[PDB]
């Protein structure tokens, strides 16, 4: 007896194309998405070259249209030089991404004034998401208030951060946030097993108290999103390990396990992987699209999942209950039982659909 | 220059069929919906007979399928005799409605134990909405906590009620709510003009301080919904005036005026008339469906709007800026400039669509 879910949306993925295609490309990352029950992804701009201007966006759009197997939207990235220059293309992007801390990106902004300039110049009706850890969450919230608009906080990982967001929501401030599965299902207790290289991620793995605070404050979490951040094992185990975990293929099985254990409800899951992504990012429905999952099948996560070119996973050895059996995307069987059955290029840029434009006043 | 909006959803309408068709029927009420930019309605169960058992629901479904011009879902109503009897049909309804105070209904429950019985027996994955005023909001929230599930509060009208809900959300409790336009745009200051008969509504019109508290606490309001409650002028002006206002044709123009004045944003409006209705009630997308509005046209609300059989409106004389120009429903022109162009029966029960079933564990 399978359960039919709507097409799930991951608003935070790194697909590495252009420029890092040994780690992942549109075709492989979207195969991983489909195998994870995800039918729409929003791809981050920290590629090589980074998606920080109109020519880079145009290239990325064509690479995605040719390689993606599920539907997508592409973020633009904020830089120290592009505020005020993105107005013509802004509405074609998922939103604008700000990198406000050290992480796998060359896009760090060096002054809060640059953050203000982006909040003032990016069109006010379009999404802004921020990588903002610890006190940076409070700082970017201040910039959002000064500029009288909303912000979405990426990968919240700490008790400190979720409680700050909780306090902001209690004051009626327009802030939303997402949490990634590694910050719900891994902690410092796992760094022994992972090692210091594999274990590198931003935000770093939290304490048990951080993990427990995120679960305790589930009501504050608007979205789940994988922060699928594929790097090869050679890179993760080498001398200068880049931060990030692959996660598209493991996210849904991990969360379904938690549903089966009563840690959150099926509805809680679908708000966070479907409805809230849609409404925060103004992402359109996908016609004739659904995911069938089997909630009874118990399995152990292996040393690598089948599709991501990362070819490793930090969840190796965890027991899960829940598997994706079939994905139908826009009337076509896209995935069955370990086989992806739509080719590279089946996926489409949802921002080009009539229903995928963000509504705005004339 | 028109603005394209998605198909808007009104989760609280009274269409009066069966049994009150001189006040409204499916055909006339859904024409009013379309003219108001609404493409999907959830119809309340306080009809004659009331929709409190499977035979009454079956009749109402067929009357709606034959008369509705926009899409719909039908609520079931809680009674003092039907707890534990609705399990077979529950998933075919919009949700379950509880009438917990005096209003236009014979469905009042006389004991909190009856509320508990409904919360315990209605399927836990399906929506429950409550007419719950003043302290009754706190009481039904207690019942929801005792039974470990969510509740949605209909037509919140008072500072007391919105602050209670705000406090509950700050504690992470699963409660959502809606507000009707008369509680945002009318107050005691209007009872002089309306008179005691026309002015009768439940919840009653609030003070200026109530209205200001609702605006100040917009962040707490999940949905707008009209509580379209048509009664004829003869009834409203007679000896025993029933409570309620018609509102489908005026809701969107009133709210667009507020958007134009900067009282809330277009996004704030679309969260409350599209995304949040979808996610709270698990209502499916409507393919090829959109509303085109003109935000520049200034007009004065007349003594009655064209479509509702109520043939009166409490907003007469208010100046608005914003009009519905065209509605496309599932690929067909449904409304243009004062003319409805889909016949009775074009509308469909969204709970019968594959994408319209509420997901549940096996
Ligand atoms: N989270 C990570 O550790 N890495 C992400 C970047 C990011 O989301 O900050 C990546 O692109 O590799
Ligand atoms: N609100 C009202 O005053 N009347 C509504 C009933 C209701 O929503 O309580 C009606 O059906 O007439
Ligand atoms: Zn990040
Ligand atoms: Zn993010
Ligand atoms: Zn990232
Ligand atoms: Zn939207
Ligand atoms: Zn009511
Ligand atoms: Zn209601
Ligand atoms: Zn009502
Ligand atoms: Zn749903």
């Amino acid at each position: 007896k399978l359960v039919r879910l709507p097409g799930l949306i991951d608003v935070h993925v790194h697909l590495r194309e252009p420029g890092g295609t040994h780690k992942e490309d549109f075709a492989s990352g979207t195969a991983a998405a489909l195998a994870g029950g995800i039918t729409m992804v929003c791809a981050m701009p920290n590629t090589r070259p980074p998606i920080i201007d109109g020519p880079a966006l145009a290239l990325a759009q064509k690479l995605a249209e040719a390689g993606a197997r599920c539907d997508f939207a592409l973020f633009l990235g904020a830089s120290s030089e592009n505020a005020g220059t993105l107005g013509t293309v802004a509405g074609s992007a998922a939103g604008l991404k700000l990198y406000l801390n050290e992480t796998y990106s060359e896009l760090r902004l060096d002054s809060v004034v640059q953050w203000m300039e982006h909040f003032e110049t990016w069109p006010s009706h379009l999404p802004i998401v921020a990588h903002a850890e610890q006190q940076t969450v409070a700082a970017v919230l201040m910039v959002a208030q000064l500029t009288q608009r909303s912000v979405h906080i990426c990968h919240v990982a700490r008790k400190e951060e979720i409680l700050l967001i909780k306090a902001a929501k209690a004051r009626g401030l327009p802030v939303t946030c997402e949490v990634a599965p590694h910050h719900l299902f891994l902690s410092h207790d796992d760094l022994e097993r992972l090692g210091p290289g594999k274990g590198e991620v931003r935000p770093e793995l939290g304490s048990r108290q951080d993990v427990e605070a995120l679960w305790e404050n589930m009501a504050v979490i608007d979205c789940f999103a994988s922060d699928h951040a594929p790097h090869t094992l050679e890179e993760k185990c080498g001398s200068r390990p880049p931060p990030g975990f692959p996660g598209l293929e493991t996210m849904l099985p991990l969360l379904l396990t938690a549903v089966s254990e009563g840690r959150l409800s099926l509805d809680d899951l679908l708000q966070r992987l479907h409805h809230n992504p849609r409404r925060i990012f103004h992402l359109p429905p996908q016609e004739d699209t659904y995911v069938e999952v089997d909630l009874e099948h118990e399995w152990t996560i292996p040393s690598h999942m089948p599709f991501s070119k990362a070819h490793w996973t930090p969840f190796e050895g965890q027991k899960v209950k829940g598997t994706v059996r079939r994905v139908v995307l826009r009337g076509e069987v896209a995935y069955i039982d370990g086989q992806v059955l739509v080719p590279p290029g089946y996926g489409q840029d949802v921002r080009k659909w009539p229903q995928g434009a963000v509504p705005q006043l004339p």
